[PDB]
């Protein structure tokens, strides 16, 4: 996350690591044993870690456990990063409390101007990189589908959504990648792509949730 704060200690329960060796990626916990990230974030063997606040010190609230299954969508684009959605069943259901916490899927999509947070321990820098240890937020609206495409060198399908600032130097990045962009305590939208970190006229673009609810649903009760 490039121009945001560090989040207060456990107060994005809902916010995982995926680790294969070092942090990579990150997902939110949807129910007890399963967790929703990107697709562009497939690794045949993750560890999930659950209750972190910094990544590279124990701290006392966390829970690392194995994927089982590592399931992306049947649509997924490597090239244009369509369906960039990926469901994650853990090996066992974890320990649901303070420190970690589920977060809702949407009732319906959230309009342009409602205001959400993005968090991750992706790369802070808009130019070359440097990972945090602490988590870190960012508080940034659903941008207008015309303004993101305005001056930005890029465009993006049904399935996305742009968040973040037209001026730059807020957004997310490297590494947040999979995280979660959360409005009135649903999530909307899933960390993908973009072009560079921060730049003006380039927000960060977002899988857009609320256009896969059945799948994750269905896909969550067949297996
Ligand atoms: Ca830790």
């Amino acid at each position: 996350i490039v121009g945001g704060y560090t989040c207060q200690e456990n107060s994005v329960p809902y916010q995982v690591s995926l680790n294969s060796g070092y942090h990579f990626c990150g997902g939110s916990l949807i129910n007890d044993q399963w967790v929703v990230s990107a697709a562009h974030c497939y690794k045949s063997r993750i560890q999930v870690r659950l209750g972190e606040h910094n990544i590279n010190v124990l701290e006392g609230n966390e829970q690392f456990v194995n994927a089982a299954k590592i399931i992306k969508h049947p649509n997924f684009d490597r090239e244009t990063y369509n369906n960039d959605i990926m469901l994650i069943k853990l090996s066992s259901p974890v320990k649901l409390n303070a420190r970690v916490a589920t977060v809702a899927l949407p009732s319906s999509c959230a309009p342009a101007g409602t205001q959400c947070l993005i968090s991750g321990w992706g790369n802070t820098l808009s130019s070359g990189v440097n990972e945090p240890d602490l988590l870190q937020c960012l508080d940034a609206p659903l941008l207008p589908q015309a303004d993101c495409e305005a001056s930005s060198s890029f465009i993006i399908t049904d399935n996305m959504v742009c968040v973040g600032f037209l001026e730059g130097g807020k957004d997310a990045c490297q590494g947040d990648s999979g995280g979660p962009v959360v409005c009135n305590g649903e999530l909307q939208g899933i960390v993908s792509w973009g072009y560079g970190c921060a730049l003006p006229d380039n927000p960060g673009v977002y899988t857009k949730v609320c256009n896969y609810v059945d799948w994750i649903q269905d896909t969550i009760a067949a297996n």
